[PDB]
RNA sequence: UUGAUGUCACGGAACCUUUGUUGUCUUCGACAUGGGUA
RNA sequence: UACCCAUGUCGAAGACAACAAAGUAUUU
């Protein structure tokens, strides 16, 4: 760079009456000091300035207090202008460096106004991730307000300071803070000014419109120029303005235009404003709200498809859940309600499944560098669930052939129950819980029912059982019985034949914490499994019946030396013990007909990827399973004898997901998995899985086993015995 | 100087990064002071 | 507003110049 030479050139030209000369001189001297403070390579310059008496006189004149302090504000304003010009050509890092340079340089009303605007723009860079806002965003907006109030304490008519103050106050509200005090009075001054300086002002005059109920300024908005980059956002403001003028057809037109041009990135503020607009329409009870909500859902669903990995998916798309709640309430058709519900489920597991598919093709083609990319994405996802900072942008992957599965592809003798837990409806005091039930044998106009229930008390009793389980654990059996009776209290329709016809099998597609429950064990005494056999899927778009594996080979791997599994160890399947993770990795690439694993297991309390199987000399985690190079399990049947092999951490993740060990095996396209929702007894495991292996029809045989044990439950209604029958469930839907 | 049928704050390491360092022969010769006489 | 010299004595430097706190990613 050679900044010393730049100081020479400026000192040749400069005269002290001229703004540009002093602006340039101040800039050059500041850059010199900056390079010294950075210990830059420019510090190797040992040269000095020539014409020493002249240079001394000119520097001594510049460093007059008024001259340099005058030049400071002008340099700051010039940099602030050039930033706001090139802002959308810069990357984030260099936008940040520009703004922080301005702030450090400026740390007179011109200076204070420039510094307030710089802090306002520095805050705008921070974006919420998940349901959390960065603290520094709030900090920046509060500092902008603090600087603004020095000017406004002595000149309340100053338009720029007032506007910056109002912008920062609106951002505080957006972050979930309250408005600062005397917001109303200052917002009334702004309307006494009555002119749009910048795009943000349109949002202020609408706030004024909604507060003073005054329509004068709406014609300014409707006449605003269309030659803008963020056209979708301007059109959304047009729609609001038309609504206050009751120009409802133009509201429809502008709203449709805004949604049709929505941006791809869910980090964009457009997506917040759209949901606020729909909530405004709904709260004013306008009939337009149902049209706009369904189009907004369709656009959001279209663009979720283009999100590149689970990290961005968890950060930014997860915040759009309320839009699906609103669209679910707008939509009256039950099948279309079910489509809206299903589009929210297991969006991360879908991408893990696609990565597992990609790894197959890389291995068979020996594309090593692609395997490293596939490993990096899983590693970074594991980091993100620990909340760690990511140094590198995670890579993006295009999706698989995501066809929309027709509901007609369910076989004719089944019943399907689709759950949805609408938080917005629940929080407003409605039922909020929905069960959408499909009977494919009826005429098409009668094939769907929609049953609704209140899930607050069921969720409380779930949390209560969960905590008692973590602390006791088997002393929690009474709380399990309480929860299972609460299932029937909440969903009394489960035991009515006009809802679920006689003795047909049921497929469950849960949502939220309902993935955690033993719905097959709902207790009227009569248990649900006495009426129907049950099967589970995480989501309907994962429905994919494939044939069972053809291989004439099966394996039992055991690392469990406290106990003798007399029934399993005298079957026709050969047993290898004590099994290490290497043996599991070997069996997993032979595509066995039946694979049994008998070992201890443990679900993690914080991060799903750390849930593990306790094998001989080393634990095998979900992270290990999802990074095994060569895996061949298409159509295999898997029986997990491990405790908590279908459990997940006692937390609510930002997106709907059930990443248990069983879920990990399903993401490798296993045919069906049997696993435990909590701790499992070794004798019950032995006697259940021996019968399943002998009679190779898991759906009927698990029901027969459950019924045959229930007759010993009835003689005394012992909670401890029910605690031992209930945990087993089947996941997956083979051909 | 509380308000009451509901407080995990013993629910949170002032933590993290930084070389008292860079340059210098224990050497060596002409200099002080202000008048005096016509 | 000209001219002329006269006397022989004696240690010096003892730290100086620079820096005097500065930084501390939240994301296509």
């Amino acid at each position: 760079s050679n900044p010393i030479r730049d100081i020479q050139d400026r000192l040749k030209t400069a005269k002290f009456d001229n703004k540009d000369d002093m602006m340039n001189l101040a800039s050059s001297l500041y850059k010199y000091e900056k390079q010294l403070m950075d210990s830059s390579e420019a510090t190797l310059c040992q040269q000095g300035l020539s014409n020493r008496p002249n240079s001394f006189s000119q520097l001594s004149q510049f460093r007059d207090s008024d001259i340099q302090s005058k030049a400071g504000g002008q340099t700051g304003k010039f940099w602030q202008n050039e930033y706001e010009a090139c802002k959308n050509f810069q990357t984030h890092k260099e936008r940040r460096e520009t703004l922080e340079q301005i702030i450090r340089f400026l740390q007179d009303d011109l200076l204070l106004k420039t510094l307030a605007r710089a802090y306002f723009h520095r805050g705008l860079l921070y974006r919420p991730k998940g349901f959390s806002v960065p603290a520094r965003k709030v900090e920046a907006m509060k500092k902008a307000i603090a600087y603004c109030e020095i000017i406004l304490d002595k000149n309340e008519e100053e338009s720029e300071a007032l506007r910056i103050w109002l912008y920062a106050a609106m951002e505080l509200r957006r972050c979930g803070e309250e408005y600062p005090e005397n917001f109303a009075e200052k917002l009334f001054y702004l309307a006494n000014d009555g002119f749009i300086s910048e795009l943000y002002d349109i949002r202020l005059f609408l706030e004024y419109t909604e507060r003073e109920e005054d329509n004068n300024f709406l014609d300014m908005i409707l006449q605003e120029n269309q030659d803008r980059e963020r056209l979708f956002e301007l059109c959304l403001y047009k729609a609001r303005a038309c609504f206050h003028l009751n120009q409802l057809n133009d509201v429809r037109i502008y709203g449709e235009s805004a949604i049709d041009n929505a941006p791809g990135a869910f980090a964009d503020p457009f997506w917040d404003e759209l949901v606020e607009f729909i909530r405004m329409l709904r709260n004013k009870k306008s009939e337009l709200w149902k049209e706009i909500a369904i189009k907004a859902w369709d656009k959001c669903r279209e663009k979720e498809m283009k999100v590149g990995n689970n990290i961005y998916l968890s950060w930014y798309w997860a915040r759009q859940r309320e839009l699906y709640d609103l669209a679910f309430m707008a939509q009256d058709g039950i099948e279309k309600k079910t489509r809206i519900a299903d589009s929210l489920k297991s969006r991360t597991t879908l991408r893990i499944q696609e990565l597992n598919e990609l790894r197959k093709d890389a291995h068979r083609k020996q594309n090593r560098r692609l395997e490293d990319k596939l490993d990096r994405i899983i590693e970074q996802e594991n980091e993100a669930r620990d909340g760690a900072y990511l140094r590198r942008n995670p890579p993006c992957f295009t999706g698989g052939k995501r066809e929309e599965i027709p509901f007609a592809r369910l076989p004719q003798n089944w019943i399907a129950v689709h759950f949805y837990l609408n938080e917005l409806e629940s929080h407003e005091g409605g039922k909020g819980g929905h069960a959408l039930i499909y009977d494919p044998q009826k005429a098409e106009k009668d094939q769907w029912q929609d049953k609704s229930f209140d899930y607050k008390e069921l969720h409380r009793k779930f949390l209560e059982w969960q905590e008692n389980y973590i602390l006791n654990e088997e002393g929690s059996a009474d709380f399990l019985v309480t929860l299972c009776r609460e299932i029937e209290k909440a969903m009394p329709f489960l035991f009515k034949s006009e809802v679920i016809p006689e003795d047909r099998p049921v497929l469950w597609i849960p949502h939220g914490f309902l993935h955690r429950l033993p719905l097959h064990a709902a207790m009227k005494i009569e248990i649900f499994w006495e009426r129907h056999a049950s099967r589970y899927l995480p989501a309907w778009h994962l429905f994919d019946p494939a044939p069972y594996s053809r291989e004439e080979s099966s394996t039992l791997l055991k690392n469990f030396e406290e106990y003798d599994f007399q029934n399993l160890e005298n079957g026709e399947i050969e047993v290898y013990a004590p099994s290490s993770p290497k043996k599991v990795k070997e069996a997993i690439r032979e595509n066995p007909a039946i694979l049994l694993l008998l070992c201890h297991g443990e679900a993690d309390m914080t991060n799903p990827f750390r849930s593990c199987l306790k094998l001989k000399n080393k634990d095998m985690t979900i992270f290990d399973l999802l990074t095994v190079e060569d895996v061949r399990l298409s159509g295999s049947r898997i029986l997990l004898g491990a405790c908590e092999s279908d459990m997940v951490p006692p937390l609510e993740f930002s997106v709907d997901e059930h990443l248990s060990v069983s879920g990990a095996f399903l993401s490798h396209k296993a045919g069906e998995i049997v696993a435990g929702l909590w701790t499992v007894d070794s004798e019950k495991v032995d006697e259940c899985y021996s019968y399943l292996v002998e009679e190779k029809d898991f759906l009927r045989n698990l029901q027969e086993w459950q019924m045959a044990e229930t007759e010993n439950f009835r003689s005394e209604n012992d909670s401890s015995l029910f605690y031992k029958i209930a945990p087993f469930r089947i996941i997956g839907f083979p051909a």
